């Protein structure tokens, strides 16, 4: 029988390191890349802020828990709302954020102790803080302010976490480390996190338009501060050389919803970059998508044809380049895996960095 | 090694009859089923009006023929394009249609022969016959003009079919039957086709329109009309009811859009009739989207979660609708080619249409 939370490091290179979370529910290899669910991958997000205005988290607990819901046996990973509360609903306050729902114009409350009912009821395996995600470019005293607000968060997420049994006794909390690009809160944001105590860590408040020099500059020393011993998550994050890059940096989990936004809009991702499918040049290219993929697209179809489908208008034709992107991406987190397993990573990333920028 | 073309009819009961087509690449089991190829299945719908605009004709054949485009090995049937060019796109005169592209502005004309060509560079097993879909309602004298130039115009697509002997040898020519509601002209259009000698009779010039009764009023006297030893397919038809009674008047084929174009609009087929998933009473719906399928999709998701990926504007949604919708007019079939073997049915339609409709 596995552990509620174990994270083991298996191999390390440089900041790079391959191992595996261990949970009821499944083995995760790392570094990991978590598809969003409703597009192999260990675990999958689900979507807390559009879950809980449709058919809202009551409703899916009556249905029996998103596994149930979505057919997924495996773990779930879900985020706190808050981001996206503050993207796409607006009143803030230290009790919480108030906001309307454009889908029926109903009240909701999001605070720490009620994202967190709401990721139990949806039944999630690893839950986020609640926090707020300091918007991009911020003055230090607006980022450290928003931080501290975040800590007293994190403290009260902890504790809403701890006085469910169900949930403290099968699921793991991460927090999430703020200050903006700012070394010093990123150091008190990562000390205010320890000492409370979480399963995980997440970096955030990146890949809000910062461009990737920036990012990787914060990463660089905020990685870092975070306990060594546990699992390293960039909320955001990416495109398949800032996966790379943030790996060199310690990081072990990501999210990104560009495999499927990609899909729905004509862009495929190859080991020699990303293409746009629509373009005429692949009117008579029977090459497959990407000529090493082992995916079922690649295995069958051709360029010419995913072209034809998605020119057409067809279905068919966004969903294999969705499949094909999922796929890309899980090769990619292998061939990461494999090569820091095989002390090989500094000239993978090399490598794939010449190649994919070609 | 399979020849050319051989219908067998292995059970009869009253008028609806199955069988098997065989080819040189494959099987097709009658009654059949042939749905849109972009959308098991033994054989397959191109879209040749499409395909002829887009890439060309002339570049599917570089690009190897639609069975390597596609990636399917096994039989295809083209219709010829007229139906099409009247319906999407025109000057008419004995040799032929005149229209103008929406997609570039270019001019095409299309005639017996250019059809002909362009479903043998397309690499088609099925051909049909170029004809003229007589528009509903027609006057007697209008049917009967139409009708007589498709009649010339079979002679001509027989010529132009014969003289290629790459298509001769391989594929197979369907004539269609015109006449629009009248028994005499139905009766001249069956006996010109007869004399012409044709692989396989469709009838045209129905599903536009009129609706069931009289489709089948026209049925009970048209197909009767038509060799008996060769397979008779109805264009364009349609609703699981109306599969069924084509069945029970001697109909062996079918194509028609409607799981398709059902699926990306919400609306699943079911043994006890189409339901449409979006509907609010679908959300809290565990039971699959029929409690008897074997598809996939209803071995592992509810009701519940199809509904909320539609409703969410998911791309998986429209495609587990799809897939379903395909997987559920093949168990139709299946059901039908096995009752009609094991002589019940007469009993099968009426149970079929006692649930479907309660
Ligand atoms: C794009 N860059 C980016 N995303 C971030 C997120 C998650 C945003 C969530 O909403 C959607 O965006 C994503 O798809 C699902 C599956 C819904 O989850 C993701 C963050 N979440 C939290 N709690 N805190 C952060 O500081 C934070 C920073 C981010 N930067
Ligand atoms: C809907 N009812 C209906 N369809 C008919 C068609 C085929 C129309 C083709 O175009 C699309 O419609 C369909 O999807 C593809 C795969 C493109 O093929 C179908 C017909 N075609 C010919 N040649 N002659 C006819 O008398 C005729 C009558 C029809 N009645
Ligand atoms: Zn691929
Ligand atoms: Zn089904």
């Amino acid at each position: 029988d596995r552990p509620r939370f174990s994270f083991s490091i298996a191999a390390r290179e440089g900041k790079a390191r391959t191992g595996t979370i261990e949970m009821k529910r499944g083995v995760i290899r790392t570094p990991a890349f978590m598809p969003v669910g409703t597009a192999g991958a260990d675990i999958i997000l689900g979507n807390t802020y559009h879950l809980m205005l449709r058919p809202g988290a009551e409703r899916i607990a009556k249905l029996g828990g998103l596994h149930s819901f979505m057919g997924w046996d495996r773990p779930i990973l879900t985020d706190s709302g808050g981001y996206q509360v503050m993207s796409l609903s607006t009143k803030q306050s230290e009790e919480g954020v108030t906001f309307k729902s454009h889908l029926d114009g109903s009240r909701h409350m999001l605070s720490p102790e009620r994202s967190i009912e709401i990721q139990h009821l949806l039944g999630s395996d690893i839950v986020m803080a609640f926090d707020e995600c300091t918007p991009y470019p911020a003055t230090p005293s607006r980022a450290a302010s928003s931080m501290e607000r975040s800590m007293r968060w994190a403290k009260r997420s902890r504790d809403a976490f701890d006085s469910r049994k169900e949930q403290a006794e099968n699921a793991a909390l991460f927090g999430i480390q703020q200050g903006s690009v700012f070394e010093n809160l990123r150091q008190q944001s990562a000390d205010a996190l320890a000492e409370i105590g979480f399963d995980g860590y997440a970096v955030g408040g990146l890949a809000v338009g910062e461009g990737q020099d920036e990012m990787f500059r914060v990463l660089d020393f905020s990685v870092p501060m975070l306990p060594d011993d546990k699992p390293h998550y960039l909320m955001g994050v990416g495109k398949p050389d800032d996966i790379v890059g943030a790996v060199e940096r310690g990081i072990d989990m990501f999210d990104c919803v560009l495999p499927t936004r990609s899909g729905r809009n004509g862009q495929a991702f190859t080991w020699d970059g990303p293409i746009n499918i629509r373009n005429a040049r692949f009117s008579e290219d029977l090459k497959p998508l990407d000529s090493e993929c082992h995916c079922a697209v690649c295995q069958k179809w051709s360029r010419a044809y995913i072209h034809h489908l998605i020119r057409a208008g067809e279905i068919l034709g966004a969903m294999l380049m969705t499949e094909h992107n999922i796929a890309f991406y899980q090769q990619l987190m292998q061939k990461i895996r494999d090569s820091i397993s095989e002390g090989r990573f500094s000239q993978f990333a090399q490598d794939f960095r010449a190649r994919y920028f070609a």
